[PDB]
């Protein structure tokens, strides 16, 4: 589908867009930072497809308190626009706000179980996102972003983001040095990287793709955590440790800067960060 005609300033070659960040990494996968994108090219673009994004969410045992405002922000700054379908994965179904959407957007609830251990609630979304890939979301959205419930958006999250597999910089280590990553460092576990390997340390509240790529992702993630148990080990940070692994391996599409995950209480808002969009409750 062809675009319109569009009024818009023109991008200049010889002046960077941003020259205090690295903008697109070494194998060529933008880096999402304010200033790299015009949001009204990247709307057309999608729309055009008729584009639906899913967005997956646990509220698990007393994280359900999180979902009002939550959901409510979600209205005002994702996606807005487009289809949107959010997911609810939750152990209490009657527990879940009555939150008015905009047109085009849905939510669905998810009744699943609750473990007992905070590590395996957070660890098993990995196994239930891939087991509702295996049907609900192939037919009913384009794009899956899965995000951790104890947050809030505050500012613009749209289709920049949209790509076959994307993680998010973690806003603890996006200064940080590859020896410094609390990546999982014990050659007994599935999610082992030395010292001298890694990109970045990615979060892993915060990632998202294709429905076919974070399906892969997901079912790969759930089976090194399989393989783990049996073996008698966990990673150190749980899903985080083996979605970092899954990352170092298969290489994302895009990368978000830490504007997509931050905690303005524990690190303020630093200058090199133009907008805080989605962070700590
Ligand atoms: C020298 C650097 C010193 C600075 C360290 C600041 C980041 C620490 O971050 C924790 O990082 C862990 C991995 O190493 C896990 O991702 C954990 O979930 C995260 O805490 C979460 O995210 C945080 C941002 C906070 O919201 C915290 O309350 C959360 O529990
Ligand atoms: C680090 C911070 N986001 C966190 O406390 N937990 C990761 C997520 O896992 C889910 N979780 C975790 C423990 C729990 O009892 N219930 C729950 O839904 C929530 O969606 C949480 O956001």
């Amino acid at each position: 589908v062809s675009l319109p005609r569009m009024v818009y300033p023109q991008p200049k070659v010889l002046t960077p867009c941003r020259k205090d960040v690295l903008v697109v990494t070494p194998w060529l996968a933008p880096i999402v930072w304010e200033g790299t994108f015009n949001i009204d090219i990247l709307n057309e673009q999608f729309r055009l497809q008729n584009t639906t994004i899913g967005l997956t969410v646990f509220a698990i045992k007393k994280y359900v308190a999180f979902l009002k405002l939550f959901l409510e922000t979600a209205e005002k700054h994702f996606m807005v626009g487009h289809r949107v379908h959010y997911y609810v994965f939750t152990d209490q179904p009657a527990a879940v706000p009555r939150v008015t959407l905009g047109t085009g957007r849905q939510l669905s609830v998810l009744e699943v179980r609750a473990y007992k251990r905070w590590q395996d609630v957070s660890m098993r979304r990995m196994e239930m996102i891939s087991d509702f890939c295996e049907r609900r979301f192939l037919s009913e959205v384009d794009y899956l972003v899965c995000v951790d419930v104890d947050m809030e958006f505050r500012d613009h999250v749209g289709v920049e983001i949209l790509t076959p597999l994307f993680g998010t910089l973690h806003p603890g280590f996006y200064g940080s040095s590859r020896e410094a990553f609390t990546y999982e460092r014990r050659p007994q576990s599935q999610a082992y990287i030395p010292k001298d390997e890694g990109d970045f340390y990615y979060g892993g509240a915060f990632f998202g793709g294709s429905v076919q790529e974070v399906q892969r992702l997901t079912r790969a993630c759930h089976q090194a955590m399989m393989v783990d148990q049996a073996n008698g080990i966990e990673a150190v940070w749980h899903d985080e440790s083996h979605l970092n692994k899954y990352l170092l391996r298969h290489k994302p599409t895009k990368v978000l800067s830490p504007e997509y995950l931050w905690d303005q209480q524990l690190l303020g808002w630093p200058a090199v960060l133009r907008k805080l969009r989605f962070t700590a409750v």
